[PDB]
């Protein structure tokens, strides 16, 4: 049994061993031991990839799925995360996935509950599989982090994206860099230089465009232009690198943080991203049930 | 691969094939070609009947279903359909089936996506495997469509299965009649003679029922009496051909367009319906990803 | 086909098979008599024990799942309960279970339908495999349902778990005593002794707390200090009997009607009921489809 709550928590080891298998796994390995175990999903927050990416990731492992959403479950009549958690192994669930407005929703239940906890995200907080699949995609493009410029672009303090990413890039060797709107800066996360995109855009090995947290902002602020000041547009996509890519963990807003013509441009990797997505998340499975 | 989008681009060949795939399994027919295979339902208007006659329709075949619905799934966070399916196809789908409240909202798509689409209905355009299921099940009772005359009847112009059958009935030799509320008569759906309830009842070998559109118009008008007026009522149907049947996509409100008592009467096919449903749509599945 | 609706209309005999039934199943005795067949969960109202646990037992008893709400359903567009369980056999369901809003929503079903319904819940009326768990769990306990005393506290009025429960406890030769504000006593629930919490809380082998029923009132109304009150405090609980259990049908709301140290103390088997849920569903599941 093994938690996967917050990136900084995860050794270097454990990403090197947990991409290995992510690769093995897409290079058609199988595993069947976990057939017949019952996984269950419980999303209170919108999702698609991360949600049905497990979903399959889970059904290819041979495993039984239950899916909770907050609007449908007792949660409507007052009941905690913890009892629900406790309510599903109780049931005969196995290990749960979790998707929770709340960020450190995880910190209570991690010493309480008995069965291992995927965060799939926690309000701005923690996003582990998304950086996995993250460190995956890029690994398995310069074969190396060491050395690497990687600069997260957009509402960083929003980002529970940012935030794994950053920390765990830094410690992997990579040079992080960050731009976009002062206001939406992260003084919480230090582990990279702040830049403008445009200088960014050039010393970078890797661009990685974020959405705008709109869902999470105290207050709606105008946008507009947005994409000219600050997003990836065509002119800013033809300074890149030539060994450059473009990254997102998805959903894009085409026309916002970055042009619509270049999310299935040459130096995209954006659908690859949900690709690994998959193999990433069976891995994280297996390492949950030993 | 091949998508299923509107009846009217289906060649008679491939209805005529359709038919008898789907009467091939009716009576036991199957294989392991799909097993493992996964299907993905995005349904982003209510339904019963097609959503889990599909999910029915999968599981027989042997396949994963992720069931997608709108309001939990990232296009919450502003996501188009469009990399809604790309990502589908990224996370391994094979197959996507799509309700949908803009009309042709398939336009699009199809020269686009790399998996086969299967429309379950765009706002009042198509609703193909309605079409061909009530195909079959007159084909089951005529084993003909040459000189049959069929009339439809109601809120034809919001009417996707009005629009799809209509059409192909004329194209398979039929003699369509419509008949309700001239104010909701569809000026381009010219292939049926508009008569009265009255004239078509006895004129008939098939009376197809609509449910009103209610959710569909601009704006709400009375409909008082609409049984007696425009609905089939035990008089009306009391004067319907020994060897006529009563027909309706469902799901039927019982005293309005039909009265309470004959939804479940001698000629009633109503519910046969339904069962057909289930086989037509493995078939279009087979068909698909053939 | 054998409905389960209310326990009133549920023998002694048929009890004590379904509890030895529950036993060899929860033991890991299997079969394969409904591997492949489909159940149907409609649950119109929020759960998370009943729902899953349904879900749980199908798919161990090797069964094809469909689930349904009631917002996502042709229930939208009118359609009555009753068409939509007609529905489910014409596309292949071969066992319904549904929980609604509605009190004895299926009086109206079990002289019609034509495959099995199993109430998960029907408004304030029944709970019938809620009452089964409880049973369960007392006879796992105590060995016999005979000079017991059992105490059922709290909104009793607005129970179905409460009337489920009070009526066959007595049939079974138990003694109910009931307690809680003396505005939420059921008048038509007459099968106990209303009591006070503290005096109950000394006679009982069982104690049996219910969450208040607040959405289901028709007013809501104060409940400052209903712990203090009217709940299980540390101080009540410290009182009971060295062989007595706490239980509670779920979920609990911590604070309210017991106190928060209580839910796991050494004396609760709330976490139990929803481990013997699976089992009894499994085994009124069997019933159902012979
Ligand atoms: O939604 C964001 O912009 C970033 C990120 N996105 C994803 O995880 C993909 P999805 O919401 O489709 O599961 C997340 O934090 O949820
Ligand atoms: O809704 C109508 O009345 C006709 C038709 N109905 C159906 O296809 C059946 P369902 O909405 O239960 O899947 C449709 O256009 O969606
Ligand atoms: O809700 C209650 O407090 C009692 C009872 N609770 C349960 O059945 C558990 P759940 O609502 O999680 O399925 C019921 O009537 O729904």
């Amino acid at each position: 049994m093994k938690h996967l709550t917050t990136m900084s928590e995860l050794s270097t080891e454990e990403i090197k061993d947990l991409l290995q298998t992510a690769q093995e796994l897409k290079s058609g390995k199988t595993d069947n031991q976990l057939t017949g175990k019952f996984a269950a999903n419980l999303f209170f927050e919108p999702s698609t990839r991360t949600r049905f990416s497990f979903e399959v990731a889970e059904k290819k492992l041979g495993m039984n799925v239950l899916n909770l959403d907050g609007t449908s479950t007792s949660v409507q009549k007052g009941e905690t995360l913890y009892d629900t958690i406790r309510t599903l192994e109780s049931i005969g669930v196995d290990v749960c996935v979790i998707r929770h407005s709340e960020d450190e929703y995880y910190e209570e239940l991690v010493s309480q509950v008995n069965i291992p906890i995927l965060n799939a995200g926690d309000g701005c907080g923690q996003h582990p599989t998304q950086s996995l699949l993250d460190l995956m995609t890029i690994y398995e493009e310069f074969n190396t982090f060491k050395g690497l410029t990687v600069s997260i672009h957009g509402d960083i303090k929003h980002s529970r994206v940012a935030r794994s990413n950053a920390e765990v890039l830094t410690r992997l060797g990579a040079r992080v860099l960050f731009s976009g709107p002062s206001e939406w800066q992260d003084e919480e996360n230090t582990f990279g230089t702040y830049v403008s995109m445009d200088e960014a855009v050039e010393s970078s090995d890797v661009v990685m465009l974020l959405r705008i947290q709109n869902e999470r902002h105290q207050s709606a602020v105008s946008q507009e232009g947005y994409l000219n000041k600050y997003g990836l547009t065509v002119e800013r996509a033809e300074r890149m690198k030539r060994h450059a890519i473009i990254m997102h963990p998805a959903p894009v807003n085409r026309g916002v943080e970055i042009d619509d013509s270049l999310v299935e441009s040459e130096k995209s990797r954006i659908f690859k991203q949900m690709k690994n997505g998959v193999f990433i998340r069976m891995a994280v499975i297996q390492r949950a049930l030993q």
